[PDB]
């Protein structure tokens, strides 16, 4: 019964891994969006920050 | 033996699974407060930083 | 043979998956820290200069 036990629980670690990927895939599919976004906000900014800033 | 040895493996799982859906929880939350705080900043831009 | 084969592969892929997640979890915490030190300093020097210079955009 021991071997049925653990050759099931192979496919079923198998199982929980594919979830994780497709879990942790989205999250970083969504952080990379706010990087971009995030960027975008930055560079069109870079004019008024340097006009604070930075002289010449 | 290897039942105790199978039985410690599936606890490790079990904790593992654990970790990781309050951990993944408390990162997706945090990424929508960002999203949140990067949504109102962007408000303030548009149209402009569309175009 | 059978059943020892399995438990030991089983071993060594819970300790990859285990490993795997600490490496994961690391990369995140760094890239969320950056992520929220870079938003800061947009948001602190965005509604001073909205105040001062750009007042109606509220
Ligand atoms: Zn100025
Ligand atoms: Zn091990």
């Amino acid at each position: 019964g021991l071997e049925e036990k653990v050759t099931r629980m192979e496919s079923s670690v198998d199982l929980l891994q594919t979830r994780f990927a497709r879990i942790l895939a989205e999250y970083e599919s969504m952080q990379q969006k706010l990087k971009q976004r995030l960027t975008k906000v930055e560079k069109f900014l870079k004019p008024l920050i340097d006009t604070e800033f930075s002289a010449i």
